[PDB]
């Protein structure tokens, strides 16, 4: 068929039970992933294709940077939970791999507060116990589809994006068959 099991995607072999319908894995430090997000655009190119009523979720990864990646991850829960996903994505991903001016966790909180996000409010959010549980979602959701790599996108706890099993010519065509299937995983 047109969608093949092995091609555009994989089955995992253990479900994950109430998992997010669309959930992407990433990481700040990750080549690839700066790729996806910032000249890909992936996410976006997959949610103007969604269906009606289903949720995008993204989550960071802890095991590229060390005690910086981890940091990266503690910001991002501070961002879920602020709600301001979509005014850190391309200052962090800039600052951490085209200039390289985030080095340490001050320097993540300062792009937060370039941002607009206050400095009480971040400070609050990044100590607060409603973002250590955020990022202890984000290590369990990594545990439970056994995530190996990033950038990588699953589909209901089901199913696992495979974009080595597309064609990689145009950009756009990728770009486009990536989104197609996860819609049409979407709709399994």
């Amino acid at each position: 068929a047109q969608y093949e099991d092995g091609k555009q995607y994989t089955t995992l072999e253990k479900p994950v039970a109430g998992a997010p319908q669309v959930l992407e894995f990433f990481s700040f430090f990750c080549p690839h992933c700066y790729q996806f997000e910032e000249v890909l655009h992936i996410s976006d190119n997959v949610k103007k294709k969604l269906p009606e009523g289903v949720k995008m979720t993204k989550y960071h990864v802890n095991f590229m940077g060390g005690d910086l990646g981890k940091d990266l991850t503690q910001a991002w829960a501070v961002a879920m939970a602020l709600g301001v996903e979509d005014k850190v994505t391309v200052p962090l991903f800039e600052g951490v791999q085209k200039t390289q001016t985030i080095r340490s966790a001050s320097d993540i909180r300062d792009v937060f507060i370039n941002a607009g996000i206050k400095g009480e409010e971040y400070d609050a959010a990044w100590n607060s116990f409603v973002v250590k549980s955020l990022v202890a979602q984000q290590e369990k959701a990594a545990a439970d589809v056994q995530l190996r790599g990033v950038p990588a996108m699953f589909v209901n706890g089901k199913y696992q994006l495979n974009p080595q099993g597309m064609d990689t010519s145009n950009m756009d065509v990728f770009v486009q068959q990536y989104a197609d299937t996860v819609k049409y995983l979407s709709e399994k």
